């Protein structure tokens, strides 16, 4: 433990100290969840110093945290910068902690140039591995074939109780390394070097287990196991039946999503009818997860009613998605296809809008001269 | 009531008595839900002779249902016929309490043939309107320009007190009419008639919110709100932010069950991380839908890592279905887009599999001679 901790010890360059009045105030943790701040990037820094590693910490904003709270951090031994390129040239593993949107993409970029050789670069929350990949694909394909693309999500806030793993991206679904094993195997070394169990998953998979969704993963999954159960021992349905049930419904609810909202989707699949309908589903002894739904649709339909009605079912053409992924790759079959999939698998997993908003545009047209 | 159902007084025409063994024995339905038999559509016949309408019962064996079973249809003023082409000749209203696969595209397609001008053809959970749609669709469109397709799903079992509404299948999400104003609002007139809640919703929706899979629809719909209240409420996340989560998580489970299974797909979204990761999302004082799903994933945990690691997850590739429909019908655009899309429709709500099984083709190849 100890012993091998001296052998793989190792530089850490950590991204972002984390927006401490959030934590503190807006999301008041250390009452509602435990813990003392600082949280997030900066706590990440603390607990990889704590375990160590020569940890860099790069922070532009030296207002984001009160002057105590950075005293926490330089006193774990974690060396604070405010120039990106200085944290670049030091560790060998990158952590994100930065902003959704551009900075995260900028910061990525930034680093990418000043790596050192097999260096491994992880998301948090604020970004999708696949996304940073595709941004940073022309590099890593063309001058960086080394650098890897990785996770060092806590799926939690770091400095809380329950921030006690760590999930790393490995290999895709789609069968695709975005890092080599060794690489992989060092973000896991990092990980429980800190005390924290690592969790290896497919990286598009990653955000749908780790992010603040993981909520709604959760509870289908449980409504799908739910239903699993009472198809087979109860219906007696076969598998196909029920994976084909499980399929429709999911994705007509992603989709609903997709075009309107979750209003419109609210507006298309009727809550009141729901309630009746999945009522006769009510087969076996214990289905909390089923009775907690339909008090819950029942306690919040007569509040939907009124938006729902306001809102719009907006054109859908609802398809099964694998379905059309391989009939495009037939129909089409090259490049065109990856270019028009590449494009489909951002806009699910994008976390930010990529494009300039139009105040942005706006104030870059006011300070024009 | 009774002085307009005399004006709208029709005939109507039930194909499928219901399997009584099944409603009786295998689900118990008269103790574990109530009623007496006979359930399904036999009693929606029944339910609809009580109500003052002309109706015929086509079920070509006599063997599904006890004689006193039998004699209760009788004495309710259905009249029963083995010959589904009496039956077609006589409704302006066919209900298809059908059995799953080929044996409900046949009838239709034989009934199709002989119904009255104006007629409209209901499906049951059996099958999907959009699919029932996509079968007749050729004669539909050239020599019965008059016959509509909609639904009278029960959304319960018929003869349960459960059952105290309908689902009727109206415009679609993509803005298809299958049936005109008239012979929906007749549908609707049929509903009520027999004391039913009549709830018109868009036909390429009515299975996910009337089939069994409605369970599946209603803990994840629980599991959307709980998650859009948290989001905005405690979080402040943007709604587009909310929005993102939702569609990536709900796409990615419909995704890994498409390729993979429901094994495959908890493989991939490890239910013992969720836990973890789920459980900081445990933002407010009632969400007996999370709590229901961490249990449920908890006490299910032990047992599904068992077939899990047996379990494989099949190349995945994950994307938004509806931003990959609008990139083909840019880049391919016509009709080649448009049966790569039906194609896809199908294989999304196609209930049974279309295909004839091996022993099918092998039991004709030993009758051949
Ligand atoms: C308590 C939440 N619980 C979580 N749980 C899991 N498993 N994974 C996460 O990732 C979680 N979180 C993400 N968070 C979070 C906070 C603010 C914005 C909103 C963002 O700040 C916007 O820019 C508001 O504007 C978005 C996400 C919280 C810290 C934190
Ligand atoms: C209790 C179930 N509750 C329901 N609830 C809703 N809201 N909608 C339905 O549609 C429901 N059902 C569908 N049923 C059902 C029964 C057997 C097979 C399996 C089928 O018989 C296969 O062929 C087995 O083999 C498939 C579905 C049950 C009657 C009934
Ligand atoms: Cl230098
Ligand atoms: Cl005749
Ligand atoms: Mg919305
Ligand atoms: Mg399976
Ligand atoms: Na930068
Ligand atoms: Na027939």
């Amino acid at each position: 433990n100890i012993r091998k901790i001296k052998v793989d010890n190792m530089k850490v360059s950590v991204y972002g100290a984390g927006n401490q009045n959030l934590y503190i105030n807006k999301l008041n943790l250390p009452e509602k969840f435990g813990g003392e701040p600082p949280y997030g990037g900066s706590r990440m820094a603390i607990e990889f110093a704590e375990a160590g590693h020569d940890v860099v910490l790069a922070e532009p904003n030296k207002n984001i945290m009160s002057d105590d709270l950075w005293k926490k951090v330089e006193d774990a031994g974690v060396k604070v910068v405010s120039d990106d390129v200085e944290a670049a040239k030091h560790g060998e593993i990158h952590v994100l902690f930065t902003p959704f949107g551009k900075a995260t993409f900028r910061i990525a970029k930034t680093i990418i140039e000043h790596v050192p050789e097999n260096a491994v670069i992880c998301n948090t929350c604020t970004v999708s591995p696949v996304v940073l990949y595709y941004s940073l694909e022309p590099i890593l394909r063309t001058k960086r074939k080394d650098v890897g693309i990785s996770s060092m999500h806590p799926a939690a806030v770091p400095g809380t109780p329950q921030h006690g793993h760590y999930v790393i991206g490995g290999k895709t679904t789609d069968g695709k390394e975005l890092a080599t094993e060794e690489q992989i195997k060092k973000a896991v070394e990092l990980a429980k070097s800190a005390g924290k169990e690592a969790y290896v998953v497919p990286a598009d998979v990653s955000s749908v287990v780790a992010d603040m969704g993981s909520l709604v993963t959760a509870v289908a999954l449980s409504g799908v196991l739910d239903y699993y159960t009472v198809g087979r021992k109860i219906i007696n349905a076969p598998k196909k039946m029920i994976e084909q049930q499980v399929i429709m419904t999911l994705q007509t609810m992603a989709s609903l999503v997709e075009t309107s909202g979750i209003e419109g989707m609210v507006k298309a699949l009727n809550p009141e009818l729901l309630i009746r309908s999945a009522s006769s589903m009510k087969l076996l002894d214990r289905q909390k997860d089923l009775d907690a739904a339909l008090e819950i649709l029942q306690n919040l339909d007569e509040t939907l009613k009124a938006e729902v009605e306001k809102a719009e079912i907006k054109p859908t053409t609802l398809v099964a998605a694998q379905s059309l992924v391989k009939e495009i790759k037939t129909l089409i079959g090259g490049a065109a296809a990856e270019g028009a999939i590449k494009r489909s698998a951002r806009k699910l997993f994008e976390h930010a809008d990529p494009n300039s908003s139009s105040v942005d545009k706006l104030a870059a047209a006011l300070e024009h001269h």
